[PDB]
DNA sequence: CCTCACTAGCGCCCCCTGCTGGC
DNA sequence: GCCAGCAGGGGGCGCTAGTGAGG
């Protein structure tokens, strides 16, 4: 095989070896004109132009969804149709379509929290979980109830609000040991831990 | 030396679950 | 108890930068 010897890359073919050498140049000739982004190859620029237009030539056969690139279609089929999960955990039976989700799962086994909050001691196992935690410091309430226009910090909190205040005839939870009617399952658990040990 | 799939990595957002603490 | 705040374990998509290989 051929050896790049700059990043220790091996490739049996001679055309892909020369293509890999162009990866080190870090110069982007092809420039979009709608925006300022520049690209290395025409194929990436053409895909970028398709994202502007919304043109999605890669159409899934099993549903009415389409994607700009063939890679997105492959991931979609694994998520929705084939249910192939190539990346498997070595400590349990969990498997994921993508690497980052397996790595997120692995940090649950180990307890690693590599994403530190810059305002307090909190640290998360997910980058996006840190963003959600930031709303505790900024006081942001991105979600709004479409009925009473109340605002909430989490989407799931808003959904519970709609169920418990705008939905009629919702089954409630009855305490097994006393005649107490409780609307929320978690509040029933609190009631059991308080007046029933 | 084309061409299109497949891979790796970044980001986005939501889901459900279940608890906490002010009221 | 009611209620919004809030964290933990997850799924699915948007977009880019590469690689593998039939042709
Ligand atoms: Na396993
Ligand atoms: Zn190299
Ligand atoms: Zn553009
Ligand atoms: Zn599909
Ligand atoms: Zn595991
Ligand atoms: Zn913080
Ligand atoms: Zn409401
Ligand atoms: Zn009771």
């Amino acid at each position: 095989t051929f050896q790049c010897e700059l990043c220790s890359y091996t490739c049996p073919r001679r055309s892909n070896l020369d293509r890999h050498m162009k990866s080190h140049t870090d110069e982007r000739p092809h420039k979009c004109h709608l925006c300022g982004r520049a690209f290395r190859t025409v194929t990436l620029l053409r895909n970028h132009l398709n994202t502007h237009t919304g043109t999605r030539p890669h159409k899934c056969p099993d549903c009415d969804m389409a994607f700009v690139t063939s890679g997105e279609l492959v991931r979609h089929r694994r998520y929705k149709h084939t249910h192939e999960k190539p990346f498997k955990c070595s400590m349990c039976d969990y498997a994921s379509v993508e690497v980052s989700k397996l790595k997120r799962h692995i940090r649950s086994h180990t307890g690693e929290r590599p994403f530190q909050c810059s305002l307090c001691s909190y640290a998360s196992r997910d980058t996006y979980k840190l963003k959600r935690h930031m709303r505790t410091h900024s006081g942001e309430k991105p979600y709004e109830c479409y009925i009473c226009h109340a605002r909430f910090t989490q989407s799931g909190t808003m959904k519970m609000h709609i169920l418990q205040k705008h939905t009629e005839n919702v089954a409630k939870f009855h305490c097994p040991h006393c005649d107490t009617v409780i609307a929320r399952k978690s509040d029933l658990g609190v009631h059991l831990r308080k007046q029933h040990s």
